[PDB]
């Protein structure tokens, strides 16, 4: 339940950086 909002945003910045 605490690995969902991490997983959500370590994908939210390497898909653009």
């Amino acid at each position: 339940e605490f690995k969902r909002i991490v997983q959500r945003i370590k994908d939210f910045l390497r898909n653009l950086v």
